[PDB]
């Protein structure tokens, strides 16, 4: 898949939808975590957003490699696709608007986003907003910030759980607090940096081009 799309930001702490078995042709589904960021090899644990105890791992956070390139994660809803075609796929995003215009973010899809424009990427970042399901309230008592869009000042990251602070600050640092920047995207082979965090690699990963930083 390739094309253009709109971005939002989120972190709801819920078990990612690609953490369920049988969703896509993969070696294994995305690792969810317990409330203390220990990975759950058992894909049957119920989502903390449904009264269970499985949450998004803190390592599903974005980070910068250099001033031009970051790696991270997103919830995707793509024209012509299904969960079976995007779960655990990677995509190189090139931003086309906002202060980050021209920068590159390579993401792995770990969940399904909502319909928003032609190709929505809901980009993971702690403190970007829980939205509809406040899993973080159950995981550790909640994150600060607006329901949609999350926190508004960088200092609000200071009270986050330790493992969520780097991703929280990335939003204000490399990402320049960009507000829903647009992008073009291309599906690519997943960098090992991403699959080593989620443990999930698509059987069709090699059908797509290698990403070159
Ligand atoms: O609904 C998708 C996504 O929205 C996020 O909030 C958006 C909001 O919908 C939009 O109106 C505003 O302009 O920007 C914010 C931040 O992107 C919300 O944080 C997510 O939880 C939600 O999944």
């Amino acid at each position: 898949a390739s094309g253009s799309g709109q971005s939002t930001r989120y972190w709801d702490c819920c078990k990612p939808s690609c953490s369920w078995s049988g969703k896509a042709p993969v070696n294994r589904p995305v690792l969810a975590c317990d409330a203390n960021n220990n990975p759950l090899s058992d894909a049957s644990v119920k989502s903390g957003c449904d009264g269970g105890s499985a949450y998004t791992c803190a390592n599903n956070s974005p980070w910068a490699v250099n001033d031009q390139l970051s790696y991270g994660f997103a919830a995707t809803k793509l024209s012509g696709g299904t969960e079976s075609s995007w779960c655990c796929a990677c995509y190189a995003l090139t931003f086309t608007s906002g202060p980050v215009a021209g920068k590159t973010l390579v993401v792995q899809s770990t969940s399904t986003g909502g319909d928003l424009g032609s190709n929505h990427f809901d980009i993971n970042m702690p403190g970007g907003g829980v939205g509809l399901f406040d899993g973080c309230k159950r995981q550790f008592g909640g994150l600060p910030g607006a329901q949609y869009g999350g926190i508004s000042s960088r200092s609000q990251c200071d009270s986050f759980p330790a493992a969520l602070k780097p991703g929280c600050q990335w939003r204000f640092d490399w990402f320049q607090n960009a507000d829903n920047p647009n992008f073009t995207f291309k599906q690519v082979q997943c960098p090992s940096e991403l699959t080593s965090r989620t443990g999930c690699k698509r059987n069709d990963d090699s059908q797509f081009p290698v990403f070159t930083p």
